[PDB]
């Protein structure tokens, strides 16, 4: 990219920056800003979806063997049925 | 069976009944009867804890699905860690 290439540099910014009324600036941060958080979104959103199914997972490999249940065995037992 | 062969029919039974005083038969009887007992309980029980397995298996179906879980992939898992 020639764009972000840039806009990750402060020194280069702060010049491309003198180019523009402030009015600009601000009002498309305010864009990029929704963006990223448009981001953080999907990200900490598949954050949940996953981990919390996984805590299933111990929770069962707890309430499995809890109730004594042997793995192996067992899983099948409701893979046929 | 030589013996009980013959104790399942009734009119055989009535039979070689005659020939025992009540007396003793009736306190054969309590001797078998208990002999039962001593069955089952021991039925019963297999049973109960038989049908126990097997429910919970349900409750588990009902838990996957429940928490909308493809049995396949999620068995193995456990299975690793």
């Amino acid at each position: 990219s020639e764009a972000l290439k840039i806009l990750n540099n402060i020194r280069t910014l702060r010049a491309q920056a003198r180019e523009s009324t402030l009015e600009t600036l601000e009002e498309m941060l305010e864009k990029l800003e929704v963006v990223v958080n448009e981001r953080r979104e999907e990200e900490s959103a598949a954050a949940a979806e996953v981990e919390e199914r996984t805590r299933k997972l111990q929770q069962y490999r707890e309430m499995l063997i809890a109730d004594g249940i042997d793995p192996n065995e067992l899983l099948n037992s409701m893979a046929a049925a």
